[PDB]
Protein backbone atom coordinates (compact mmCIF):
# COMPACT_ATOMS: atom_id res chain seq x y z
CA UNK A 1 0.00 0.00 0.00
CA UNK A 2 1.47 3.26 -0.85
CA UNK A 3 0.27 6.55 0.35
CA UNK A 4 -2.13 4.49 3.18
CA UNK A 5 -1.59 4.08 6.96
CA UNK A 6 -1.25 1.73 9.60
CA UNK A 7 -4.47 -0.45 9.85
CA UNK A 8 -3.52 -0.89 13.84
CA UNK A 9 -3.30 -4.59 15.11
CA UNK A 10 -6.28 -6.17 13.75
CA UNK A 11 -8.51 -3.68 12.75
CA UNK A 12 -9.30 -5.67 9.52
CA UNK A 13 -10.11 -9.21 10.32
CA UNK A 14 -11.10 -10.52 7.71
CA UNK A 15 -7.25 -9.69 5.82
CA UNK A 16 -5.42 -13.38 5.30
CA UNK A 17 -1.48 -13.50 4.51
CA UNK A 18 -0.74 -16.47 2.06
CA UNK A 19 2.73 -17.88 3.12
CA UNK A 20 4.74 -20.19 1.15
CA UNK A 21 7.63 -19.59 3.83
CA UNK A 22 6.66 -15.76 2.85
CA UNK A 23 4.04 -13.38 2.44
CA UNK A 24 3.82 -13.60 -1.21
CA UNK A 25 -0.28 -12.60 -1.68
CA UNK A 26 -3.35 -11.14 0.51
CA UNK A 27 -6.83 -12.85 0.78
CA UNK A 28 -9.97 -12.44 2.53
CA UNK A 29 -11.85 -14.51 4.71
CA UNK A 30 -15.51 -15.20 3.57
CA UNK A 31 -16.20 -17.77 6.05
CA UNK A 32 -14.69 -20.24 8.47
CA UNK A 33 -13.06 -22.55 6.01
CA UNK A 34 -12.33 -20.24 2.66
CA UNK A 35 -10.40 -17.66 1.55
CA UNK A 36 -10.74 -15.75 -1.34
CA UNK A 37 -7.83 -14.36 -3.45
CA UNK A 38 -6.57 -13.25 -6.64
CA UNK A 39 -5.90 -16.09 -9.24
CA UNK A 40 -2.59 -14.76 -10.00
CA UNK A 41 -1.41 -15.61 -6.54
CA UNK A 42 -2.04 -19.39 -7.47
CA UNK A 43 0.67 -21.44 -5.97
CA UNK A 44 0.90 -25.03 -4.69
CA UNK A 45 1.95 -25.17 -0.37
CA UNK A 46 -0.36 -22.15 0.74
CA UNK A 47 -0.30 -21.34 4.34
CA UNK A 48 -3.06 -18.97 5.52
CA UNK A 49 -2.34 -16.47 7.99
CA UNK A 50 -4.95 -15.44 10.00
CA UNK A 51 -5.22 -12.49 12.99
CA UNK A 52 -1.84 -11.13 11.26
CA UNK A 53 -0.77 -7.67 12.35
CA UNK A 54 3.29 -7.95 11.77
CA UNK A 55 3.76 -10.94 9.66
CA UNK A 56 7.57 -11.01 11.01
CA UNK A 57 6.43 -11.12 14.86
CA UNK A 58 4.03 -14.09 16.72
CA UNK A 59 1.90 -11.56 18.61
CA UNK A 60 -0.69 -13.73 19.99
CA UNK A 61 -3.87 -13.61 17.71
CA UNK A 62 -2.31 -15.37 14.31
CA UNK A 63 -3.90 -18.73 13.27
CA UNK A 64 -2.02 -20.47 10.89
CA UNK A 65 -4.14 -22.91 8.44
CA UNK A 66 -2.93 -24.59 5.55
CA UNK A 67 -4.91 -25.20 2.34
CA UNK A 68 -6.28 -28.15 1.35
CA UNK A 69 -7.77 -27.16 -2.20
CA UNK A 70 -7.50 -24.48 -4.50
CA UNK A 71 -9.82 -23.36 -7.24
CA UNK A 72 -8.75 -20.99 -9.80
CA UNK A 73 -11.34 -19.58 -11.61
CA UNK A 74 -12.72 -21.73 -14.70
CA UNK A 75 -12.42 -18.55 -17.40
CA UNK A 76 -9.30 -17.15 -15.56
CA UNK A 77 -6.68 -15.29 -18.02
CA UNK A 78 -3.20 -14.60 -16.80
CA UNK A 79 -2.07 -12.78 -20.16
CA UNK A 80 -5.38 -10.36 -19.36
CA UNK A 81 -6.03 -10.79 -15.71
CA UNK A 82 -9.82 -11.39 -16.52
CA UNK A 83 -11.45 -13.43 -13.99
CA UNK A 84 -8.79 -12.82 -11.55
CA UNK A 85 -10.47 -14.63 -8.73
CA UNK A 86 -9.53 -17.81 -6.66
CA UNK A 87 -10.84 -19.72 -3.64
CA UNK A 88 -8.45 -21.56 -1.20
CA UNK A 89 -10.54 -23.91 1.10
CA UNK A 90 -9.00 -24.41 4.61
CA UNK A 91 -7.73 -27.81 5.76
CA UNK A 92 -9.36 -27.17 9.03
CA UNK A 93 -11.73 -23.94 9.78
CA UNK A 94 -10.76 -21.25 11.37
CA UNK A 95 -11.87 -20.10 15.05
CA UNK A 96 -13.85 -17.20 14.52
CA UNK A 97 -13.87 -13.40 16.68
CA UNK A 98 -13.48 -10.23 16.66
CA UNK A 99 -9.83 -10.26 15.51
CA UNK A 100 -10.09 -12.99 13.12
CA UNK A 101 -13.74 -12.47 11.35
CA UNK A 102 -15.36 -13.65 7.80
CA UNK A 103 -16.66 -10.67 5.16
CA UNK A 104 -19.54 -10.82 3.74
CA UNK A 105 -19.93 -10.81 -0.01
CA UNK A 106 -21.18 -8.30 -1.76
CA UNK A 107 -25.69 -8.72 -2.83
CA UNK A 108 -25.25 -5.85 -5.47
CA UNK A 109 -21.72 -3.76 -7.21
CA UNK A 110 -21.25 -1.33 -5.82
CA UNK A 111 -21.11 1.75 -7.44
CA UNK A 112 -18.60 4.44 -8.92
CA UNK A 113 -18.12 7.46 -6.01
CA UNK A 114 -18.37 4.47 -2.90
CA UNK A 115 -15.33 4.64 -0.56
CA UNK A 116 -13.93 1.66 0.07
CA UNK A 117 -10.97 0.24 2.27
CA UNK A 118 -7.84 -1.50 0.75
CA UNK A 119 -5.37 -3.30 2.96
CA UNK A 120 -2.20 -5.04 2.59
CA UNK A 121 1.41 -5.76 3.49
CA UNK A 122 2.74 -4.62 -0.03
CA UNK A 123 5.53 -2.58 -0.85
CA UNK A 124 4.68 0.98 0.26
CA UNK A 125 7.07 3.00 -2.02
CA UNK A 126 6.02 4.23 -5.70
CA UNK A 127 9.68 3.91 -6.67
CA UNK A 128 12.06 1.90 -5.12
CA UNK A 129 10.60 -1.16 -2.69
CA UNK A 130 9.78 -1.00 0.81
CA UNK A 131 8.00 -3.75 2.67
CA UNK A 132 6.23 -3.01 6.07
CA UNK A 133 5.91 -5.63 8.49
CA UNK A 134 2.54 -4.20 10.25
CA UNK A 135 -0.80 -4.15 7.92
CA UNK A 136 -1.30 -0.71 5.71
CA UNK A 137 -4.75 0.31 4.90
CA UNK A 138 -6.14 2.74 2.53
CA UNK A 139 -9.28 4.35 2.04
CA UNK A 140 -9.79 5.13 -1.61
CA UNK A 141 -13.12 5.23 -3.95
CA UNK A 142 -14.44 3.08 -6.66
CA UNK A 143 -13.49 5.21 -9.97
CA UNK A 144 -15.94 4.96 -13.01
CA UNK A 145 -16.22 3.00 -15.48
CA UNK A 146 -15.12 5.58 -18.14
CA UNK A 147 -11.95 7.16 -16.31
CA UNK A 148 -11.26 3.53 -15.88
CA UNK A 149 -11.06 2.39 -19.25
CA UNK A 150 -9.64 5.87 -20.00
CA UNK A 151 -6.85 5.25 -18.08
CA UNK A 152 -6.10 1.50 -19.19
CA UNK A 153 -7.11 1.77 -23.01
CA UNK A 154 -8.50 -1.88 -24.35
CA UNK A 155 -7.69 -3.60 -21.18
CA UNK A 156 -10.40 -3.60 -18.51
CA UNK A 157 -13.06 -5.71 -18.54
CA UNK A 158 -16.70 -5.89 -17.11
CA UNK A 159 -15.01 -8.09 -14.44
CA UNK A 160 -12.81 -5.69 -13.50
CA UNK A 161 -12.85 -1.92 -11.63
CA UNK A 162 -11.01 1.01 -11.08
CA UNK A 163 -10.36 2.30 -7.37
CA UNK A 164 -7.72 5.09 -6.09
CA UNK A 165 -6.85 8.36 -7.13
CA UNK A 166 -6.12 9.71 -10.33
CA UNK A 167 -3.17 12.14 -9.07
CA UNK A 168 -1.22 9.63 -7.52
CA UNK A 169 0.47 9.00 -4.48
CA UNK A 170 -1.85 6.53 -3.16
CA UNK A 171 -2.46 3.08 -4.53
CA UNK A 172 -2.25 -0.46 -3.56
CA UNK A 173 1.26 -2.33 -4.77
CA UNK A 174 2.92 -5.21 -5.25
CA UNK A 175 2.20 -7.70 -2.18
CA UNK A 176 -0.87 -6.47 -1.52
CA UNK A 177 -2.22 -8.43 -4.32
CA UNK A 178 -5.42 -11.05 -3.75
CA UNK A 179 -6.18 -8.58 -0.74
CA UNK A 180 -9.79 -6.93 0.14
CA UNK A 181 -11.32 -3.97 -1.23
CA UNK A 182 -14.37 -3.84 1.23
CA UNK A 183 -17.07 -1.01 1.08
CA UNK A 184 -19.77 -0.40 3.28
CA UNK A 185 -18.91 -4.08 5.20
CA UNK A 186 -18.88 -5.80 1.58
CA UNK A 187 -15.82 -7.65 -0.23
CA UNK A 188 -16.00 -5.55 -3.38
CA UNK A 189 -12.93 -5.87 -5.10
CA UNK A 190 -9.65 -8.14 -5.54
CA UNK A 191 -6.57 -6.66 -5.70
CA UNK A 192 -5.53 -7.22 -9.14
CA UNK A 193 -3.22 -5.48 -11.46
CA UNK A 194 -1.89 -2.00 -11.89
CA UNK A 195 1.32 0.51 -14.47
CA UNK A 196 3.49 0.42 -11.29
CA UNK A 197 2.02 1.71 -8.29
CA UNK A 198 0.77 5.38 -7.47
CA UNK A 199 1.40 6.55 -10.53
CA UNK A 200 -0.55 9.60 -12.26
CA UNK A 201 -3.46 8.67 -13.86
CA UNK A 202 -2.67 5.02 -13.84
CA UNK A 203 -5.10 3.71 -10.63
CA UNK A 204 -5.47 0.17 -9.22
CA UNK A 205 -7.38 -2.09 -11.14
CA UNK A 206 -9.79 -4.95 -8.89
CA UNK A 207 -11.43 -8.09 -9.76
CA UNK A 208 -15.20 -7.45 -9.32
CA UNK A 209 -16.08 -9.32 -6.89
CA UNK A 210 -20.23 -8.78 -7.46
CA UNK A 211 -19.62 -10.81 -10.78
CA UNK A 212 -18.36 -13.89 -9.12
CA UNK A 213 -20.98 -14.41 -6.19
CA UNK A 214 -22.59 -16.92 -7.81
CA UNK A 215 -19.28 -18.66 -8.41
CA UNK A 216 -17.99 -18.40 -5.17
CA UNK A 217 -21.69 -19.58 -3.65
CA UNK A 218 -21.94 -22.81 -5.72
CA UNK A 219 -18.57 -23.95 -5.44
CA UNK A 220 -18.05 -23.52 -1.50
CA UNK A 221 -21.47 -25.14 -1.40
CA UNK A 222 -19.73 -28.63 -3.70
CA UNK A 223 -16.46 -28.32 -2.24
CA1 LIG B 1 2.27 -11.99 13.46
Amino acid sequence: IVGGYTCGANTVPYQVSLNSGYHFCGGSLINSQWVVSAAHCYKSGIQVRLGEDNINVVEGNEQFISASKSIVHPSYNSNTLNNDIMLIKLKSAASLNSRVASISLPTSCASAGTQCLISGWGNTKSSGTSYPDVLKCLKAPILSDSSCKSAYPGQITSNMFCAGYLEGGKDSCQGDSGGPVVCSGKLQGIVSWGSGCAQKNKPGVYTKVCNYVSWIKQTIASN
